[PDB]
């Protein structure tokens, strides 16, 4: 499984006052047809930096591993949301596994703190909320071979095909002051 | 305009044993581009290391992505100059040119020395770098403009290397964390 995300890092600081609700949406560009459904997988959602690889020295890295696959990552799949390697069923209308032109919004509350997500602009009725977190949030998706998927963050760069949440903020407002926006694709060797 | 691709290989100085402190790997270039007017083109190669990392709140440190030599922590070859804090040093190799399709470029770090070395379609390049601060872990680093197609050859059954590494010199491959999978990064403009 292959995964990406963008140089964008949410977090709280107590007594920053923060803003602290964030959005963002994907768009599905191509699923592989002829393939099978278990090797499959598509996933879009938040991922902690407290998940990644320690390293000597106090260094800590990225992992690249699927959203959803561990305590520290918060993924949808069309029909389920995971975390910690385990699906829970969750409804929305024409409820399907994303697919083609499918857009994923995703929404991280760190006054919650809550994760939910929208498909093609509906409720997906199911979230996370009241977790524990140590770290940064960061959006992203992991797939198998072959999908192509985009970020949209906001702006003239990414437009959102649906209005956020009330309270919510476009996700490419909060990248770091004097660094540009980037996308990163982590890839087996 | 520019991109970068590194592996999940961090090679370092620690106390413990150390039978390797010279560490090889090769970059293939499968494509640059032919001579065109419209647009300049970038292809550096090298290594950088972990403290060039952005801070980010909490003690967050991460890769930037940013062009090989252009900061104090990453060190570049484009087949004419050597790059390290935005500025280049020329230096020379028999058949010599900007790096183009079909070269393969040898990267050697020496964490005995200290220096950094490199070699191009299996001929030494005449300059290196040795006065530098080697604080942090070392990564295998490439950064290229637009279309260019280029491959780490690491060393293991995936990546085989064209030339023998030089003599004490081990395969970058080597070095990956027992319990990660080898992967490659890349970083593009959004």
């Amino acid at each position: 499984v292959s995964s990406m995300r963008p140089n964008i890092f949410l977090g709280v600081s107590e007594g920053s006052a923060q803003y602290k609700k964030w959005y963002y949406e994907l768009m599905v560009d191509h699923t592989e047809p002829f393939v099978t459904a278990e090797a499959t997988h598509l996933r879009v959602g938040w991922a902690s930096t407290e998940g990644y690889s320690p390293y000597p020295g106090g260094g800590e890295e990225w992992g690249g591993n699927g959203v959803g696959d561990d305590l520290f990552s918060y993924g949808f799949d069309g029909l389920h949301l995971w975390s910690g390697c385990i699906a829970r069923t969750v409804s929305s209308p024409n409820q399907h596994l994303l697919r083609t032109d499918d857009v994923i919004s995703c929404c991280l509350d760190l006054s919650a703190p809550s994760i939910s997500f929208r498909i093609n602009g509906q409720p997906v009725q199911g979230m996370f909320e009241n977790f524990n977190f140590d770290g940064l949030f960061f959006p992203v998706v992991s797939f198998s071979a072959g999908i192509k998927v985009r970020f949209l963050l906001g702006g003239r760069h990414g437009e959102f095909k649906f209005l956020p949440p009330p309270g919510y903020a476009a996700c490419y407002e909060a990248v770091l002051p004097k660094e540009k926006l980037k996308v990163e694709h982590s890839r087996e060797y």
